C-alpha cells in the first residue's frame, strides 16, 4: 500500500524514492494520478529533515526527478 | 509608524503582513515609495528564519506580494 | 447604466471573510452570489479591496492579471470570442479588460458605456477563478 | 526493420548494473557495448526502464529530456544538423526525438521508419550523456589520508579512485593526484618524495619511485 | 566498421587479472588471446581502464607513450613504415597513434576510418609490450 | 643617454623586500613599478644584486639565465623577433642580451648604445620571470583544517593563501578551493554548504553565504 | 604609456585599510583619491590584491565582475557607450574589460594601447562600486 | 673568516647560505675562486644531514644555486 | 662461489666489490656474461643501505665501473 | 713494427701500483716513464689490464671512452688535427681510436701499420688523463 509507506529513521532517500515509487506505480491508481501523489508523498513522508529541505526550496519542484535531484544535491552527508 | 513595526517571536507571517502593509498604506509616504519601503521592511524585520527565507531565494523577488507568496510555500510549519 | 452593490451586502460578505475564512464552502456560496450578475472591472477591484485584507489583495490582483493573460492570449488564438469582434479594431487589450483603457480610468459609467456583455462575463469569471486561487493559497 | 535487443544480454547488462553499480568502469563499457548501434528512442527508454530501478529512472529522464533539448537548440542554431533537413520541413521537434510524435508513440516499427540516422544517433549520444549524469549523481579526494599501517599502493588506489570518480575536470585530475600524494601520504613518504634528486611529473613516476625507495616494512 | 569487444569477455579477463595478477604466463595468454585483432586506441584504452586498477593504469599509459614514442623515432628513421606513406603528408604523428589527432577525440568510428592497418598493428605491439613492462614492473 | 634609477627608490624597495619578504604582492607590486621602463642589463644586474641577498641573488642569476636561453630558443625558432632582424646579421646572442658582447662589458653607455628597444623588454620580462620563480622558491594546502574554535574568514584566509601560493595551475585554483571548502570546514558548515538551496559556483559566493547563515557563537 | 602607481602610496592605503578598516570615511576617500586618474586593469587588479586580504579579495572579484556584467548589458542595450564604437566591430567583450582579451593577458603595456578611455573610466567606476558592496559586505 | 663558518644545529640553510656567501664575496679572494670555494663549503660544512643530502644528489650540481635549490626542495621539513 | 657472496655488515664497498669482480671473473660463466651478472650482483647484494643508494640513481648505471664511481661518490661516510 | 713493453718492466709498475697505490707522485711518475713512446691501444690497454685491477680497469675504460669523445669532438671541430688529414676520407673515427676499426680487432701488427703517429699521441694523452682521473677517484 503506497499510503502506508514512510522513509525510515535509517533508511537512505534513494531507497525510500525507490520503494514509493514502486508501490505507486504498481497500484490502483489512473496513469496521470501518479506524480502527483508522488510529489505529495515525497513532501509528507521522507522525515522532517528532508520535509523542511524540500519545504524551504527557493524554486518551485514540479516533478518526482527534479525532487530527488535537489534533495541528492542538498541532503545532509551522514 | 511603520519603521517601528517588527514581527513578534510568536507573530504568524500574514498578521505581520498585513500589520506592516496597513501601517505603511496608511502613512505620508508617496504612492510611488510603498512597495519598496515595503520589500525593504519584509527582508530586515520578520525575524532572522525569514529573513534568511528570503534571503537565500533562488529567484528573484520584486514585490510584496511574490514575496508572501514565497514565504507562504517555504516557511517552517509549526 | 452602472449601479452599485450595497454596502450592506458587502459589509456581510466581509464579516464572513472575517469569520469564515476565505476557503469555507459558505464563503465561496456568498462570493459566487455577490458574482451572479455581470460586474465591471470597478465594481470587482472595490470588492476585493474591501472584503480581503492588504497581502490578499495583493496576491489577488496578481491572480487576476494572470487569468486575464490566459484569456487574452485564448482571445487572440479565437476571433470567436464574445469579448472580441469579428474585424482587427474590436480586438480586446488588457487595458481595455482590467479598465485601465481610455475613457475608463477611475471612471464606472463611461466604463459600463465601453465594455461589451462578453468583456463583462469574461472578467467576472477571470476574478473568480483568481480568488479561488488566492483562497488556496492564502490558508 | 526493428530488431529488439536480446533480453539475455539486456539481464546480464541489468544484473551487472545492479552488482557494480552505476559508476564503475566495467558498467559503462557494457553500456557503451549495447550502445553501438544507434538505437531507437524506443529501445533506450526500455532499456533504461529495465537496467535502472525508478529513482534513477526519473533523474534519467529529465537528464535526457535536458540534453535533447541542448541539442535542438544546437540544430535550431545550425541548418546543417545530420537530424535537420535543408529546408525549414525537416526540422527536428523534441516530439520526434523523445518518439512523441504522430506515427510514433508507442510503435517501433513507424518509430524505426520515420527517423533519419542522424536522428538516431544524436538521440544515443544525448542518452548516453544523460546516463552519465545519473550515473554521476546516484553516488570525498581532499579527505584522503594514508592511514599509518596502510600500505601505500593501496593509498594510492583509494585515491586516485576517489579523484577520478568525482567532479573535476579532466585536465586538473593529475596536479591533484600529484599535490595530494606530497601533502598527504605520512610525513616519512612525504619526505621520501620531497628529497627527489629527480622531478617527478606524473602520478604514475611517483609511484615507481615510491616503491623503489620505499621503507621494507 | 567499428565493433565494441564484448564486455563478457572483458569481465572474464578481469577477473582473471583479480585472481591471477599480472604477471602470470595464463593472463599474458588471455591478453594475447583479446590481442588477436588489430585493435583501435579507444579499444586498448577502455580495456586497461577496465582490467587494471588506476595505479597499474597510470604506470601502463606512460609505457604505452614510451613505446609509442620509440616506435615514432624508428618511423622518422624509416619512410619506409607500414604506418607511415611514401611523400611527407602521411607521416604518423603521435597524436594520431593515441588517437588525439583531429577527427578522432572521443570517436571510434572516426578513429576506424581514418586510421591504417599498420597504424593499428603498431599500436597493439606498443600496448602489448607496455602491458609487459608494467607487470612486471608492479610484482 | 643612460640615466641610472635613483638610489632612495632602490634603498626604499630593499627595506620594501626586507620586511615584506619576496612573495608578498606589495613586493611583486613595487617590483613592477621600478619595472615599468625597459632597463638595460647593468640596471637589472645592480638591482637585484642590492635588493636580494646573497643566495637569492645566485638563484635568480640562475633563472634569468634559463629564462634568456628559452627566449633565444624562441628567437631562433621566429626570425621577427622585436629583438632580431631580418637578416642574420642581427642575430641576437646570448652575450648580448647578458650584456657580456663586445663594447658592453661594465659600459652602461655602450649597453644603452648598442642594445635594441625589443632587447631591452625582452631582458625586462625574463627578468621579472625569473624574480617570481626565485620569490616562490626561496619560501601544504591539502593539509589545511578549519580547527574546533577557528573562526571561518580566518580559515578561508588560511586557505586561500596556501592554494594561490602553492604549484597548482591558475585554472585549478577556484575548483580546489570550492572542494576544500566542501570537504573541510568542520561539519556543521560541511551541512551548511550541503543544503544550499542555491548551487554556489565560486569562493567568494560560499564565503557570502556562510557568513550570512552561519551560527552566531 | 603605461605607469605604475607608487608603492609608497599603496603601503600607505594598505595600512590605511589596516587599521581603519574597509568601510570608514577616510579609508572611502583615500580610495577615491588612488581613483582618481583611470586605471587599467591590471593595476586595478593589483591594487585590491595588495590592499584586501584573500576573502575580501574573492569577494572582490564576484563583484567586479557582476558589475561589469551589468555594463556589458548597458553596453548591448545602448550602442552610444563611450566604450563602444558606431559600427558592430567595436563592441566591447568582457574579455576586454577584465583584461583577458588578446594581447591583454599579463601585460600592461599592451594593455593601455588597446584600451579606449571610455573602457579605462567603465572599469574604474566598476570597480569602485564592487569595493563599496565588498565594504559593506565584509563588516 | 669564511673557512670558519659552520651550519649551526638550530640555524636553517638559508640564513648559513647567506652568511657563507656574505663572508666569500666580502674577502681576499680572486673573483674565479668564489663559486667553487662556496660549492666546496656548502659540501664540508652544512652539518652532517644537508652533506649526506648534497652528496646523494642523482645529478650533478656546478653552481650555488643549483645547490640551494636542491637542498630547499628535499630539505627535511623541521 | 659468486652467487653466495654479501657485503658484510662492517665491510667496505671496494672490498666487497673487489671479493665479487675476481669470484665472477674466475668463474665458469662466458665473457659476455659477467657484466650482466656483476651489476645484477650489485644491486641485490650489498646490503640495503648501498641497494637504496642504487635504486635511486637518477641516471641508468650501465657499467660496473660506473655503479662503483657512483657509490663511492654518495657513499655514506663512516 | 710492433714491439711489446717488457714484462719485467710490467710487473714492476704493477707492484709499485699495488703497494704506492694509484695517486702517489711516484706511481704517476713511473707511469709517465712507460707513457714516453706513443703506444697503440692495444699496449695500453693490457697495460691497464694488468696494473689496474677489475673495478679500476672498468672505471677507466669508461674514463677513457670519454676523453676520446672529447678529443673526437675537437677534431670534428677542426680539421687540422694530427690525427685527421685534410680531405673528408681521413676523418678518423672512434672505431679507430679505441682499436676497433677493421684490420685492427685484436691485432697489434696491423694496428702499427694503419694508425698515425697523432692518433698515437692523441690516444697515449687521453689515456693518460683518464688514469688520473680514476686515480684521482679511487681514492
Amino acid at each position: 500500500p503506497w499510503a502506508d509507506i514512510m522513509q525510515g529513521p535509517s533508511e537512505s532517500f534513494v531507497d525510500f524514492a525507490n520503494r514509493l515509487i514502486k508501490a505507486v506505480e504498481g497500484s490502483d491508481l489512473p496513469p496521470s494520478a501518479r506524480a502527483p501523489v508522488i510529489i505529495d508523498c515525497f513532501r509528507q513522508k521522507s522525515q522532517p529533515d528532508i520535509q523542511q529541505l524540500i519545504r524551504t526550496a527557493p524554486s518551485t519542484l514540479t516533478t518526482p526527478g527534479e525532487i530527488i535531484k535537489y534533495v541528492l544535491d542538498r541532503q545532509k552527508t551522514a
